[PDB]
């Protein structure tokens, strides 16, 4: 039975007795079978988790409301009275009330816990001698795990392997420097502290420089301060500011309608009414009134939008992130994985003396061939080419196979050229032995390498990079074989070579090779081609039109970045660039000036990506940038819509973002943009109709106490309203498909509130509306002195098809009723069809016929209030097709 090894023990023991105590292989990994076993015995590599979910507390817990606590004091005071009927059929309502609150409750808890854990713990293992990519769920005590840099730690891993490792523990030890790695055993004296323990990479920790490869000795519970991450990271409450502005509205419109009760309470009382048969009934329109779903309907709304998002590629953590992710102003990302595809070719090659040669095939495939203004080359013909492919395959560093790339984009593009002209067996017959690490801000790398036949030469450099950063290096040039000095006579014709090839669609490097790295030969430029990625101009373009800015932040020079932009929709003929020299130069003040008028950016670093966050961020502006960098995390952590990367970013850039993104592409923000606008705008469908229902039910009962007569309401068929108002029809309104033309509106405020002018004038004609079609019901209905259940039966269905026509109409504040479908959102259409057989049975069943006193009614009058009802729906679509078609008209003209 394998025993499991405490980190202290683990750095206190040597590695090859720990890997003979955990029986783990070094090199060929762990096998499956045993990886299986292990799972089996010690669980999964994943955290406790338990927690108590018995039904009937959470059932309890739905009680105890003032409400629903006032209606069964209610309820038992009549049971001590004579009547039981009335008793009976309170206590089944309030049943009813409960178990639906009961399942609305379930269906939210349900969407909260199908909410997060979408994003699972992935690292590098080695089975069966081969590196394998699964989950850190997967991990076993005894695997053994290949750590890379921006990768987070998996597990307790006792390492034995490490250049140059730094690894961040600030968030399990507090300190912001990270903590240097080694492979030796510590000592018994400096195992005390936990930030002393150099030999052993703890789980949750990011990976900041170095390579590594440890044994796993710990899982799940058993590993250091697992106990302290259940105790921090298992329960939060990141409250959405929405949801909290949500509270505000409903707990004021919750006042509101006490106060309305109470004022009606007091004039019934004044004026000499009944008593107990008012009270239950102002109890009963108390509950009504107030917003209970609202809550409910927000986290399913938000729910709904994040499985939207996912189902097409789009993964979106930082719940309330995507209520701030519809008020997107600035959108800026990269060049070279976003807009365009990660596949390069050269095109066209440039030399010292001059030829354009012009280099076909599409993809890294050895079908193509360079052409020269009319020859054929296949070999050692013209020097100036073969010089430069050899430089190519010198500085090299990635390798290709079976028409596979594994490596950066330009190297592959490179080796793809050389292997073209034929010279694919000089990338190993040169062997480094100083090797210079490319840098972001560097921007060429160089190697030192030598011919192994021969070794009587001295040593040659090879090195590649930017124009600017090679020419400053290189002051000889080759003309026919010999060596010559560059002047300003070939520099300006060289600049002007450069800025030609950046014209067009063409990328712009160099080339140079000397003896020493201090004074090289210019052997020429090659043409790189980078192809947009497709249906990327047409989205660049219909976002920037509307009311989005995209910029653009590229490591590119400025022609191959202007042409770039003027092929897509992002340059103007007013816009202009700044460069990193310009950018450094200005902090914040000087650059806020210039922001807003820039929309491409020359060769720039992290730290101006900083910058320009500070810039936007000081203007007052909300910020969507993309990184796929390890140092792109500070940028990504500062800005609110920070963007990762899936197959091209880092886990230090995946857990900084707020937003991962699984296929790098320039279309998911439009995406956010609409399921963020169109699960705003079911938020605003619900509160209309909850607004305007309440609104309706509210100024009829006022007008039914003030006038001195029966309400025709009494209290069940209140608390039926209640549960059509909010329950199963008022979240299928609230879940909705988004709608097509949701993307041609200017971006929303996040200061702007909920209620508009436009909504609260459609609110008070509908509730106007209905108010008058109730009335005009009522006075064609009492013609005499007798008074009848019937007479409330009818207005009771009265009122039951007057709300269904108005939720009908309330799915759309622009679309028709025809322009969205008939049958688009069946929860809608199940929820009507619900209600209506509800309503029948409640009409037509002997005990629901004593438990709601509905009497009977025929056919006639039937078709007559369903005739009458549809003058809210009819108004309503009108109204609002006049209205967008002045709106329209207007616009246009
Ligand atoms: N393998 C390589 N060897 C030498 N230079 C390279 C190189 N890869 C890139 N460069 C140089 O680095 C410069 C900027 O590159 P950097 O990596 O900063 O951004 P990038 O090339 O990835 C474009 P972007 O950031 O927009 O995706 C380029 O002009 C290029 O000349
Ligand atoms: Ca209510
Ligand atoms: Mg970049």
């Amino acid at each position: 039975m394998i025993p499991v090894l405490t980190s202290k023990k683990a750095s206190e023991l040597p590695v090859s007795e720990v890997a003979s105590i955990l029986q783990a292989d070094l090199q060929n990994g762990l096998n499956k079978c045993e990886v299986s076993h292990r799972r089996a015995f010690h669980g999964w590599n994943e955290f406790d988790i338990s927690e108590d979910e018995p039904l009937w507390k959470k059932y309890i817990s739905q009680f105890k409301n003032p409400l629903i606590m006032l209606l069964l004091a209610s309820a038992v005071i009549s049971v001590l009275m004579h009547q039981f009927d009335d008793a009976v059929s309170i206590t089944v309502a309030i049943l009813i009330v409960v178990t639906v609150a009961f399942v609305q409750e379930y269906r939210s808890e349900k969407s909260l816990e199908e909410l997060s854990k979408l994003v699972p713990p992935e690292c590098h293992c080695v089975r069966e001698g081969k590196l394998e990519h699964t989950l850190a769920r997967d991990l076993v005590p005894g695997d053994t795990v290949c750590l890379s840099v921006g990768d987070r730690v998996p597990a307790d891993l006792r390492l034995f392997e490490a250049v140059d490792l730094s690894i961040d523990e600030s968030s399990l030890t507090g300190e912001t420097t990270p903590c240097s790695k080694v492979t030796a055993p510590q000592p018994a004296a400096t195992n005390g502290d936990l930030a002393s323990r150099s030999n052993i990479a703890f789980m949750g920790t990011l990976v900041r420089c170095g390579k590594a490869k440890g044994v796993v000795i710990g899982t799940g519970e058993n590993s250091e301060f697992g106990e302290v991450f259940k105790m921090m990271q298992a329960e939060e409450a990141p409250k959405t500011p929405l949801q909290k502005s949500m509270d505000l509205l409903g707990k004021q419109l919750s006042f509101y309608s006490f106060g309305i009760i109470g004022i009606i309470m007091l004039v019934g009382w004044l004026l000499g009414k009944d008593i107990l048969e008012m009270f239950t009934i102002s109890v009963s329109l108390a509950v009504a009134a107030i917003p209970e779903g609202l809550p409910i309907v927000v986290t399913v709304t938000l729910a709904l939008g994040v499985m939207r998002m996912v189902k097409k590629r789009a993964i979106v953590k930082k719940l309330p992130i995507v209520e701030t992710l519809g008020c997107c102003n600035v959108i800026c990302s990269d060049k070279t994985g976003t807009l365009t595809k990660n596949e390069m070719t050269v095109t066209h090659i440039f030399t010292s003396d001059g030829l354009h040669a012009e280099v076909t095939g599409v993809g890294y495939n050895q079908f193509g061939e360079v052409i020269v203004d009319g020859d054929v080359v296949h070999g050692f013909y013209n020097p100036a080419v073969s010089r430069i492919v050899e430089a190519g395959c010198v500085c090299n560093d990635a390798v290709i196979r079976n028409n596979t790339l594994m490596g950066k984009p330009t190297e592959g593009a490179l080796i793809a050229l050389a292997m073209k002209m034929g010279l694919d067996g000089l990338q190993q017959d040169y062997i480094r032995k100083a090797e210079y690490p490319f840098s972001s801000e560097q921007k060429w790398m160089a190697v030192k390498c030598v011919h192994r036949t021969q070794q009587d030469r001295p040593e040659i450099c090879f090195m590649k990079g930017a124009y600017e950063q090679v020419i400053k290096y290189c002051t000889t040039y080759q003309s026919k074989g010999q060596t010559l000095t560059l002047t300003q006579q070939q520099r300006d014709v060289y600049q002007q070579e450069k800025a030609r090839m950046g014209s067009a669609g063409l990328r712009v490097l160099a080339l140079a090779s000397g003896p020493e790295l201090g004074q090289l030969t210019f052997l020429g430029l090659v043409g790189i081609i980078d192809p947009p990625r497709t249906g990327v101009k047409e989205a660049v373009t219909t976002l920037i039109a509307s009311g989005v800015s995209i910029k653009m932040i590229t490591g590119d020079s400025q022609e191959t970045a202007v042409a770039i932009a003027s092929r897509l929709g992002l340059y103007s003929k007013t816009s202009q660039s700044v460069s990193g020299e310009e950018i450094d130069a200005m902090d914040v003040q000087q650059l806020s000036q210039i922001v807003p008028k820039v929309a491409v950016f020359y060769r720039a670093s992290p730290r101006h990506k900083m910058k320009i966050i500070k810039s936007l961020q000081k203007n007052g502006s909300v910020v969507a940038m993309t990184g796929d960098g390890v140092n792109d995390a500070v940028a990504l952590k500062a800005a609110d819509i920070g963007v990762a990367m899936g197959q091209t970013g880092t886990d230090v850039c995946k857990e900084a973002a707020d937003m991962i993104l699984v296929d790098d592409d320039f279309q998911t923000i439009m995406s956010a943009i609409e399921e963020g606008k169109g699960i705003y705008n079911n938020i605003k469908n619900f509160v209309r109709f909850q607004l305007s229902t309440s609104i309706a039910a509210l100024t009829l009962i006022s007008l039914a106490t003030l006038m001195n007569f029966p309400n025709p309401l009494n209290a069940m068929q209140i608390l039926w309203i209640n549960i059509i108002m909010d329950g199963p029809p008022a979240q299928s309104l609230g879940v909705e498909p988004v709608d097509k033309d949701v993307i041609r509106k200017p971006p929303r405020n996040w200061k702007d509130s909920i209620l508009t002018k436009n909504l609260i004038l459609k609110i008070l004609v509908s509730s106007i509306i209905i108010v008058c079609g109730t009335l005009f019901v009522f006075w064609r209905e009492l013609r005499d002195n007798v008074i009848t259940p019937r007479d409330t039966t009818m207005t009771f269905t009265c009122f039951v098809f007057f709300d269904m026509f108005n939720a009908l109409s309330s799915r759309s504040q622009t679309k028709s009723v025809f322009e969205i479908g008939l049958c688009s959102n069946r929860m809608f259409c199940y929820a009507v069809l619900g209600s209506i057989m509800g309503q029948l049975l409640v009409i037509y069943f002997p005990p629901l016929q004593k438990v709601f006193q509905t009497e009977s009614l025929s056919i006639l009058d039937l078709l007559f209030l369903l005739g009458l009802t549809s003058s809210v729906c009819i108004v309503a679509e009108i109204i609002k097709k006049v209205e967008r078609s002045r709106e329209k008209i207007q616009k246009h003209v």
